[PDB]
C-alpha cells in the first residue's frame, strides 16, 4: 500500500470568513475544478462567493457539494483565508468546530499567532502556513504575500484616481498643453514595481528609490527614476530583503524626501521591515510640504506606516493632503485576489503530494537550498499539533552568486577583444600577400597567351558570380540549385567537341565522348523542366498573367541569326559564347525579386540553346554523325524530360543529388577521353605538359563528386543508414588517400608512356571515389543540407577544370558561376547553424561557441491542453505567426494548414509564417512546400524580418519545429546549439506546440505561457481546420 | 476602477494567466474617444462602436 | 497593360542579342573577341560593386 490515504477518501473544507472587513474567498468555482481533478472532495459554504461576486450555483456546478457552517469546518482538509478565530454569530472557537487531527491551511503567522498556535495544538491538527513559503526558485507557484502585494499595488494605483484632482496621463490639447504629474514611490518591492508599471501604463512620472540597490535597478529597468541619496549605508542585508540602517542615512533620506515632497504630486509609501515596526519615512511638516491637493498613500498600514501622521483605519484629507490609510487593500479587489489565492493553493497542493492519490505531504528536516522538503518544513509549523515551528537552516548555498547569468552574445564580444588591431591588420595583409604571390605563381607556369586569357575571364566571371548569388531573394533558393543543375548540363559542349566517326562510334575516345553527351543531356531538360514546375507555384492566382510566350522573340532571332550568319560565311562562335555566358548570368540575376522569376528561366534556356548551337556549328559535322549527335541528345532529353514531370515536389533533393552524380560522371568521362585523343601531340608542344595537370585535377574532382552524391542519394532515400559510419581511425585513412592523390601527379609526369598515364588516371579516379564515399558517409542526418551544396560546388569547379582543358570560353564562365553559387549556399547555412565546414565534414562535435562541459539542466513544469479549449484560444487572438518544421511536410500535413490560414485571414486576422533556413533538407526547401499547398509568397517571411515582431504578436503556434525555436541558443553557453540564431518565439503572450509526446530538451517547454497539443500532426491539424470550419459560419 | 473586482490590464506571470477585460464604449463622440484612449492606456481590450 | 511590359522587355533583349551578333560579325580576329569578353565581364563587376 502507499504511505497515505488517497484523495478520494479526502474531503476539503472551505468555510465562511467571519472576520470584519474581509471580502476574500477561499476557492472560486474555477478553483473547484482543480483539486477535484486531484481527487479530493469539495464541500462549500452557503453564500461566501457572492461577497466576491461568485455564484454558488456555478460553485455547485463546478463539482462541489455545499454544506453548513460547522459542517464546513469539520472536514479532512479545512482551508480559509484568515486564521481560526472565535465566531460571534455562533459562539465557538473555530478549532473546536474543526475535526481533530485535521488539516489547516491559511495565513496564520504564528510568530504573531502564538496563542493561536497553542489553540491549534489543542485539537492536534496540522497547520500549513501559506505566508511562510520562503523565497526559493521553485517558490514562484506559491507566494501568498507576493500576490497579495501585487493586488494591493494595483488597487493603490487605481485608488490614485478618484483621489487626485487632475488627470495623470496628460495630453497636448487644443486649448492648451497639459503637463503630467510626478509620482513618488517609497519602499521598493513587488508593490513598488506593480505601482510603477501601472503608473507608466497610466502615463505618470515615477521617481521612486529603494534601499536595496537591486530594487532601484529593477525599478529603473522598469523605467522609473531610481533616486540616489548621499548616504553610504548598505540597503541590503543577508539576502534580498532590507536591513537596519542608522539614523544618519535615515536623516539623509528624510531630507531628500522633504526636498522631493514639494516636487512630485503623488506619494506612495510601501516601506516596511518584516517582524519589526516600519520606519516613519515622512515627517510632520514635510508631509504638509506638498501642494494643497496632495495624495499620500501608506501601504504599510497594518505595520504602522511610513509617515509621522497616519491613522491606519480611515482616509482623511490632511490639510490638502489625501491620507490614504485604508486598512485592507486586499478587501478592495477580492475577486482577482481569490483567483490568485486559488491558483497559488493549486500549485501548493500539487507540490505537497505529487502522486496520483496518496496525500503524503512528507516531513523532511535535513533539506537543501531549493529543496521542496525545505519548503515543506518551512510551511508546516504545527505538525499534528506538535511544534515544528522552529524553522531549520538551509544547506550549503551560494544564494545566487552568479546572478549575472552567462548569456551567450557577450562571450563573443569578449573573444573579439583579444583580436587587437595589430594582429587584425596583420592577418588582413597576410591574405593579400598570399593572393598576390598566388597569381604570380600562376603567371610563372603560364605556357602561352590563351592560358592567361582564360585566367582573366575565369577571375572576372568569378567576381560576377560572387556578387550575383547574394542577389537572389532568400525565398527562392530552391529554384536556384535546380537552375544551376540545369546550366551544368553544358558539359555536353565539351562532349560534342571530340565526338566523331560516323553513325556508329568507331574508336574508344569517341565511344566515351558519346555517352558523355548522353548522360549530360539529362541535366538540361530535367533541370529546366523542374525549375519551370517550381516557378509555376509561386505565381499567385491574383497576379495578372505574364504572357511568357513572347520570349521566343529574342531566342529565335538569336539562334536563327547565328544560323543565317554562318550560312552567310562567317565564324561567330567566340562571340556566341559571350552571349550564352551573359544569358546564363541573367538566368540567375532574373530570379532576384520574385516577380522576374520567369525571365530568369527563359534567359537560361536561350543561353543553353545558344551554347549548344555555337558548339554544334563550330565543328561543321558531316550528316552521318550529326545524326549520331541528334540521336544521343534526343535519347538523353526524353529520359530527362520524363523523370522530371513525374516526381512530386517534396522529393526534390533526390533528383538534385542524381543530377550532381551525372555531371560528376560526365567530367571524368570527358577528361580521359581528351587525354586519349591528345596523346601523339605531347612531343612538339608547350602547353601539353600542363593539359596533363588539368586532366588529373579534373578527373580527381569529378571522381569525388560522382560517388559522394551517390552516397548522399542513398542516405536521403533511407536505404543507407541515417547514422554515421565511423569504425576506423578515419584520419590516417583520409590523409593517406589525399597524400596518394597529390603524390600521383609525378608518376603521371616523368615518363610519357601511353599506359602509365591511363593507369594513373584510373588510379586517381578510383581512390578519389573511395575518398568521396569515406567522407560523405560519416556526416549525419541533420547535417544533410551541407553536402548538397558542397557537391554542387564541386560539380561547378569540375566544369571549370574541363573548361581549362578544352580552352573553351563558355565553360569557365558557366562553371565559375555554378561553383560560386554552391559555395555561397553552403556558407549561408553554415552561418545559420553556427558550425564550420570542417566542423561538419570532419564529423566534429559542438559548435563555434560551445565552452567546456556541464550542460546546465532544465526545470519548471509543463502544461498540456486538449483540442476544444485550444481552438477557442485561437478564436480570441488577432495576430498569429506559425513556425513550421520539416516534420510538418514529412507527414503530408501542410495541406490542412493551407485552409486554416485562409479562413483565419478572411476575418481580419494577421496570420504569417516564420521560416528558419535550416528547416528542410535543402536550402529553402519548405518555401516551395508551402507554396504548393496554396499559401501566397507575400505572407511567408524569413527569419531576419520576423524576429522583431514577436513582441507585437498575440498567439504563436509551433508545428513540429524542435531545434529552431529553442532558448538554449540564447541562455546556455554549454549546450550544443549555443550561438545558433533561432526564432525568438518566447517573446509573446501565449505559445502552442503540436508534438506527439512530452520529452533533446528545450526550455520553451517550461514557461508560464506554453501549451502542448498531443497526437498525430495530420490528425491534429485537420481537427483544427474542422473546428474552425464548423465554428465560423 | 473601485467598481470592477478584477485587474484592468492583466499579465501572464508564473502564478496564473490574468485575462484582460473587455470594455464596451457604447456611443463614440469625443468622450468615447477620450475614454477609449484612457482604457487602451490602462490595458483593456476596447470594442467600442457608434452609428457615425 | 500586362502585355506591353513583357513586350518591351523582350524587345530590349532581342536588341541586345542582335547587338552582340553585330559585334560578332565585324570581328577581325580572336584578340578582339577576347577583349570584348573581358570588357563585358569587367563591366558587370563594375555595375555590381559600386552599388555596394
Ligand atoms: C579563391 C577564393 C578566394 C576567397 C573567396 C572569398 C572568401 C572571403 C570572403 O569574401 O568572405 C566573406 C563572404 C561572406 O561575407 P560576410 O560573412 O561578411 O557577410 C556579408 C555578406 N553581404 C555583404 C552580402 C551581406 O564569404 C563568402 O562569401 C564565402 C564563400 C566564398 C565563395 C567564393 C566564390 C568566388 C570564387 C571566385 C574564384
Ligand atoms: C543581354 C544583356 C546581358 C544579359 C542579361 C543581364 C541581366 O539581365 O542582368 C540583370 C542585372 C540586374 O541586376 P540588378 O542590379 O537590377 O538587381 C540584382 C541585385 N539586387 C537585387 C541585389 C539589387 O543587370 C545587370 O547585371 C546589368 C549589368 C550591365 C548591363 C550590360 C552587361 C553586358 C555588358
Ligand atoms: C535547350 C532547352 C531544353 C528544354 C527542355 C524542355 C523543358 C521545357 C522548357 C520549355 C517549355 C517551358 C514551358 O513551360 O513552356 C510552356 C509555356 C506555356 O504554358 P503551357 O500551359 O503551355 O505549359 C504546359 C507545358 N508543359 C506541359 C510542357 C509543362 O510557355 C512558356 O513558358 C514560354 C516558352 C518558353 C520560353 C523560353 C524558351 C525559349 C527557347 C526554347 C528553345
Ligand atoms: C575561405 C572560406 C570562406 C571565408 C570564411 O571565413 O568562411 C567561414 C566559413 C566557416 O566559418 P563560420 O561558419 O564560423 O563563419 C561565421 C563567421 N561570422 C560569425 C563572423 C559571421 O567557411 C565556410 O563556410 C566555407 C565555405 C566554402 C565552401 C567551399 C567548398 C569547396
Ligand atoms: C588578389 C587580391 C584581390 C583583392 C580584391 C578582391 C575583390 O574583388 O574583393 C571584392 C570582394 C569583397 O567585397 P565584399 O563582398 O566584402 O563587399 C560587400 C559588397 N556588397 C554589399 C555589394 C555585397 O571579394 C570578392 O568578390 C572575392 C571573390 C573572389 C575573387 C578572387 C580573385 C579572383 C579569382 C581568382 C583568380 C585566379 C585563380
Amino acid at each position: 500500500v502507499k504511505p497515505g490515504i488517497p484523495y478520494k477518501q479526502l474531503t476539503v473544507g472551505v468555510p465562511k470568513e467571519i472576520f470584519q472587513n474581509e471580502k476574500r474567498v477561499a476557492l472560486s468555482p474555477a478553483g473547484v475544478q482543480a483539486l477535484v481533478k486531484q481527487g479530493f472532495n469539495v464541500v462549500v459554504e452557503s453564500g461566501a462567493g457572492e461577497a466576491s461576486k461568485f455564484s454558488d450555483d456555478h460553485y455547485r456546478a463546478a463539482g462541489a457539494q455545499i454544506q453548513g457552517a460547522k459542517e464546513v469546518l469539520a472536514s479532512d482538509l479545512v482551508v480559509k483565508v484568515r486564521a481560526p478565530m472565535l465566531n460571534p454569530t455562533l459562539g465557538i472557537h473555530e478549532a473546536d468546530l474543526l475535526k481533530t487531527s485535521g488539516t489547516l491551511i491559511s495565513f496564520i503567522y504564528p510568530a504573531q499567532n502564538p496563542d493561536l498556535l497553542n489553540k491549534l495544538s489543542k485539537r492536534n491538527t496540522t497547520v500549513l502556513a501559506m505566508d511562510q513559503v520562503p523565497r526559493v526558485t521553485i517558490a514562484q507557484g506559491y507566494d501568498a504575500l507576493s500576490s497579495m502585494a501585487n493586488i494591493a499595488g494595483y488597487k493603490a494605483v487605481v485608488l490614485a484616481a478618484n483621489h487626485f484632482g487632475r488627470f495623470f496621463t496628460g495630453q497636448i490639447t487644443a486649448a492648451g498643453k497639459v503637463p503630467p504629474a510626478k509620482i513618488l514611490i517609497v519602499g521598493g518591492g513587488v508593490a513598488g514595481l506593480a505601482s510603477a508599471g501601472a503608473a507608466k501604463s497610466m502615463g505618470a512620472i515615477v521617481r521612486g528609490f529603494d534601499t536595496r540597490a537591486a530594487a532601484l535597478e529593477q525599478f529603473k529597468s522598469l523605467g522609473a527614476e531610481p533616486l540616489e541619496v548621499d548616504l553610504k549605508e548598505s540597503g541590503e542585508g543577508q539576502g534580498g530583503y532590507a536591513k537596519e540602517m542608522s539614523k544618519e542615512f535615515i536623516e539623509a533620506e528624510m531630507k531628500l524626501f522633504a526636498q522631493q515632497c514639494k516636487e512630485v504630486d503623488i506619494l506612495i509609501s510601501t516601506a516596511l521591515i518584516p517582524g519589526k515596526k516600519a520606519p516613519i519615512l515622512f515627517n510632520k511638516e514635510m508631509i504638509e510640504s506638498m501642494k494643497e491637493g496632495s495624495v499620500v498613500v501608506d501601504l504599510a498600514a497594518e505595520a504602522g506606516g511610513n509617515f509621522e501622521t497616519t491613522k491606519p483605519g480611515e482616509l482623511y484629507v490632511h490639510k490638502g493632503i489625501t491620507h490614504i490609510g485604508y486598512t485592507d487593500l486586499p478587501s478592495r479587489m477580492a475577486t482577482q485576489a481569490s483567483t490568485l489565492y486559488s491558483n497559488n493553493i493549486t500549485k501548493l497542493l500539487k507540490a505537497i503530494s505529487p502522486d496520483k492519490d496518496n496525500f503524503y505531504f512528507e516531513v523532511k528536516d535535513d533539506f537543501d537550498f531549493g529543496t521542496m522538503g525545505h519548503v515543506i518544513r518551512g510551511t508546516v509549523v504545527m505538525k499534528d499539533g506538535q511544534v515544528i515551528f522552529p524553522a531549520p537552516t538551509p544547506k550549503n548555498i551560494p544564494q545566487g552568486a552568479p546572478v549575472k547569468q552567462k548569456t551567450v552574445a557577450e562571450l563573443e564580444a569578449e573573444k573579439a577583444a583579444t583580436i587587437t588591431p595589430f594582429r587584425k591588420t596583420m592577418t588582413s595583409a597576410s591574405v593579400y600577400t598570399a593572393g598576390l604571390t598566388g597569381i604570380l605563381g600562376l603567371g610563372i607556369a603560364a605556357p602561352n597567351l590563351a592560358f592567361s586569357q582564360m585566367v582573366t575571364t575565369f577571375g572576372l566571371a568569378g567576381i560576377v558570380g560572387y556578387h550575383t548569388v547574394w542577389g537572389v531573394t532568400p525565398a527562392l533558393h530552391s529554384p536556384l540549385m535546380s537552375v544551376t543543375n540545369a546550366i551544368s548540363g553544358l558539359t555536353a559542349v565539351g562532349g560534342l567537341v571530340l565526338m566523331g566517326g560516323h553513325l556508329y562510334p568507331s574508336t574508344t575516345s569517341q565511344g566515351l565522348a558519346a555517352l558523355a553527351t548522353f548522360i549530360s543531356s539529362v541535366n538540361i531538360a530535367g533541370g529546366f523542366l523542374v525549375t519551370q514546375r517550381m516557378l509555376d507555384m509561386f505565381k499567385r492566382p491574383t497576379d495578372p498573367p505574364e504572357y511568357n510566350y513572347l520570349y521566343l522573340l529574342p531566342a529565335g532571332t538569336f539562334v536563327g541569326g547565328y544560323l543565317a550568319s554562318l550560312y552567310s560565311g562567317y565564324n561567330i562562335e567566340q562571340i556566341m559564347y559571350l552571349g550564352s555566358g551573359l544569358c546564363c548570368v541573367g538566368a540567375l540575376a532574373g530570379l532576384s525579386t520574385q516577380g522576374t522569376a520567369r525571365l530568369g528561366n527563359a534567359l537560361g534556356m536561350i543561353g543553353v540553346a545558344g551554347g549548344l548551337a555555337a558548339t554544334l556549328g563550330g565543328l561543321k559535322p558531316c550528316p552521318e554523325l550529326l545524326a549520331q549527335m541528334s540521336g544521343a541528345m534526343a535519347l538523353g532529353g526524353t529520359i530527362g524530360l520524363t523523370i522530371a514531370k513525374r516526381i512530386q515536389i517534396s522529393d526534390l533533393p533526390q533528383l538534385v543529388a542524381a543530377f550532381h552524380s551525372l555531371v560528376g560522371l560526365a567530367a571524368v568521362l570527358t577528361c580521359i577521353a581528351e587525354y586519349i585523343i591528345e596523346y601523339p601531340h605531347f612531343a612538339t608542344d608547350a602547353a601539353a605538359n600542363l593539359t596533363k595537370i588539368v586532366a588529373y585535377l579534373g578527373t580527381y574532382i569529378g571522381g569525388v563528386t560522382f560517388s559522394g552524391s551517390l552516397v548522399a542519394y542513398g542516405k536521403l532515400q533511407g536505404i543507407l543508414k541515417s547514422a554515421p559510419l565511423l569504425l576506423p581511425g578515419r584520419h590516417l585513412l583520409n590523409a593517406g588517400l589525399l597524400a596518394a592523390s597529390v603524390g600521383g601527379i609525378i608518376p603521371f609526369m616523368m615518363d610519357p608512356s601511353f599506359t602509365t598515364g591511363i593507369t594513373c588516371l584510373g588510379s586517381v579516379s578510383a581512390l578519389s571515389a573511395v575518398m568521396g564515399v569515406t567522407l560523405t558517409a560519416a556526416i549525419g542526418g541533420a547535417d544533410m543540407p551541407v553536402v548538397i551544396t558542397v557537391l554542387n560546388s564541386y560539380s561547378g569547379w569540375a566544369l571549370c577544370a574541363e573548361g581549362f582543358l578544352l580552352n573553351n570560353n563558355l565553360l569557365t564562365i558557366v562553371g565559375a558561376l555554378i561553383g560560386s553559387s554552391g559555395a555561397i549556399l553552403s556558407y549561408i547555412m553554415c552561418v545559420a547553424m553556427n558550425r564550420s565546414l570542417a566542423n561538419v565534414i570532419l564529423g566534429g562535435y559542438g559548435t563555434t561557441s560551445t565552452a567546456g562541459g556541464k550542460p546546465m539542466e532544465i526545470s519548471g513544469t509543463h502544461t498540456e491542453i486538449n483540442l476544444d479549449n485550444a481552438i477557442d484560444m485561437i478564436r480570441e487572438a488577432n495576430s498569429i505567426i506559425i513556425t513550421p518544421g520539416y516534420g510538418l511536410c514529412a507527414a503530408k500535413a501542410q495541406y490542412p494548414i493551407a485552409d486554416l490560414v485562409k479562413m483565419l485571414s478572411e476575418q481580419g486576422k494577421k496570420v504569417r509564417f516564420g521560416i528558419h533556413p535550416v528547416a528542410g533538407r535543402m536550402p529553402g526547401q519548405l518555401n516551395v512546400l508551402l507554396a504548393e499547398a496554396g499559401v501566397p509568397y507575400d505572407i511567408v517571411l524569413e527569419m531576419d524580418e520576423i524576429n522583431h515582431d514577436f513582441p507585437d504578436t498575440d498567439l504563436v503556434l509551433v508545428i513540429g519545429a524542435n531545434d529552431t525555436v529553442n532558448s538554449a541558443a540564447q541562455e546556455d553557453p554549454n549546450s550544443i546549439i549555443a550561438g545558433m540564431p533561432v526564432l525568438e518565439v518566447w517573446k509573446s503572450k501565449q505559445v502552442i506546440v503540436m508534438k506527439r509526446s512530452l520529452g533533446v530538451d528545450n526550455p520553451i517547454f517550461y514557461k508560464p505561457n506554453t501549451a502542448m497539443l498531443l497526437g498525430d500532426a495530420k490528425k491534429t491539424c485537420d481537427a483544427l481546420q474542422a473546428k474552425v470550419r464548423e465554428s465560423y459560419q
